DNA sequence: ATTGAACAAAATTTCAAT
DNA sequence: ATTGAAATTTTGTTCAAT
């Protein structure tokens, strides 16, 4: 009684695991053209063919109204991405952390930037804007020498003309070997207001760094091996080369307090301070730094945000 | 690469499908033109936004595919649609799923046999890369000095090698030695013979089985002096590796195949996983004498050939 | 229930413009 | 690149036709 099923069943397979034409189906079939569209219309009154609209958008959102309240933060942003892998996170990350900077960035923000080849992205998406009185500065130390360009430089000049304005540096090594040094740098006439500004800086865009031995500031040579092996320990993450714990916490004061950048806790008084991270190789250090609420916008993927919430 | 657009574009999607809205009427709530909205379905439909699926009878596929899961006594089975009863038809198909299947198997650390074939070269270019690490990639069969068309063999197992974070290892010997004892002392050679015992270690194989019509050209290149070409003919149904057997799945003669240069057959039976992917309406016959040799503990094989298979 | 020419509404896609 | 207009198949739909 159901030789018809069959045929309907497998017609309407051909015309959606095929892409062939109706009368592609009814060439094979030896049948009219008509009869085929009508087999179809059969197939999926009954159900042999169900479609379905997935739309990830609600999820996504749902999602990030989790992070909002489990971390008290002003803005959580859930950015899809088709791969768990870190590169392709990065991606899709870094374009959105862009559009947001676009969107976000209005006519006399104060914005202080990092560098990181995360930070680098999220600068290389075009994002120009005819905007006025904006101006844009270093958070982060710098380097003597490294095995991979650090793009400081061009990172924070992509920044600077993308708002029609100019790099404010912060010409200094990210650590001085002894803490009296590092006071008295601070406190020059010229640096003082450069970080002055850091501070001023109502807008913050950073990102948090890895514990894996391949960190920059592990291979360069302004750490003790002996106090990396102990400082490592203690420290989940970093923001500009300060480390954290678990909580949140400076896991060494000794050695923050030879470190240089802006300050970690003045992150928290900025209007808008926005963390990129994600990856599951980072999930460490994400949580560590929205314990200590130094951001209060967080752009993140659906892979690390799953395992933040889920946990 | 816009929120909005994404979000629009599904909502039409949503509104054609689920309440049956034409073109034209998506066109008069969204207040745009009807070929836009044509353009917005196609986006939604390429990016997955839509997801069509067909079911069924089991018999006409899954199911159809436990009855031989369990009638061979193989771990695997899976049946592939084709739209179509013939080769190509088949094997370009076959050869796609067979892509995605070592793509989702292969694992850090494997090692891989791999053959070559005008089948094998087409799952292999449709291998998808893969972040995946200490995988090894090893030749199993034997090779020629001359054809009318190309082996594919070199880029085969090199595509695999590269998809995989490895490279190749190749059996740089011939198919057949003319003397049994030449093949023996070749084997013993402590270069050839790691690779013999490399493809041994294999715990993956994949592999397709080559019909007595197939390897005509085995037979055309002087091998098997005939006195044997007719021998393998009426006995033998198909050949995997260069290797042949008859309808029970057993070695048809040999004298020929203690003289045939590849990883031995039983050997492919201790393997965690013996990927066999053939098909087609003229090749049942040889994949009858292969399943039956419990050679293959994996088949990919189509429907066609697949119910065919049923009806013994 | 059921074909299928012939017609008729429905998507596809090039063509031109912005 | 994008959007509509325009033409062309592509899907559906009346009609009993040869």
């Amino acid at each position: 009684d159901r030789e018809k099923q069959q045929l309907s069943i497998e017609a309407a397979r051909l015309y959606y695991q095929s892409d062939y034409s109706q009368q592609q189906i009814a060439e094979q079939l030896n049948i009219s053209r008509p009869t085929v569209s009508r087999l179809l219309q059969y197939a999926k009154e009954k159900g042999y063919v169900q479609i379905r609209v997935m739309d990830p958008f609600e999820d996504l959102d749902a999602l990030g109204s989790i992070l909002e309240e489990k971390y008290g933060l002003l803005e959580a942003h859930v950015v899809f991405s088709p791969t768990p892998d870190y590169a392709g996170i990065t991606h899709d990350l870094s374009r959105y952390g862009a559009e947001y900077m676009h969107e976000t960035v209005k006519d006399g923000d104060i914005v202080g930037v990092s560098w990181g080849t995360t930070m680098y992205q999220i600068a290389q998406n075009m994002q120009p804007k005819q905007v006025k009185g904006v101006e844009v500065v270093q958070l982060k130390g710098g380097i003597s020498h490294s095995r991979v360009n650090t793009y400081s430089a061009e990172t924070i000049q992509l920044f600077a003309e993308a708002f029609q304005t100019m790099p404010r540096y912060l010409p200094l090594p990210v650590v001085f070997d002894n803490a009296d040094v590092k006071r008295m740098v601070e406190k020059d006439r010229h640096i003082e207001r450069i970080i002055e500004m850091g501070k001023q800086a109502n807008i913050a865009l950073f990102t948090v760094g890895t514990v894996r031995d391949e960190a920059l500031l592990f291979r360069l040579g302004y750490f003790n091996e002996e106090e990396k092996a102990l400082l490592k320990k203690q420290a989940v993450g970093d923001i500009c080369s300060r480390f954290f714990d678990a909580k949140g916490n400076i896991c060494s004061s000794a050695i923050n307090d030879r470190t240089i950048g802006v300050e970690l806790q003045d992150l928290r008084l900025k209007e808008r301070s926005i963390l990129v991270a994600g990856g599951s190789r980072k999930v460490s250090s994400i949580h560590g730094a929205l314990t200590g609420k130094y951001a209060n916008v967080l752009i993140i993927d659906q892979h690390t945000a799953r395992a933040l919430v889920n946990d």
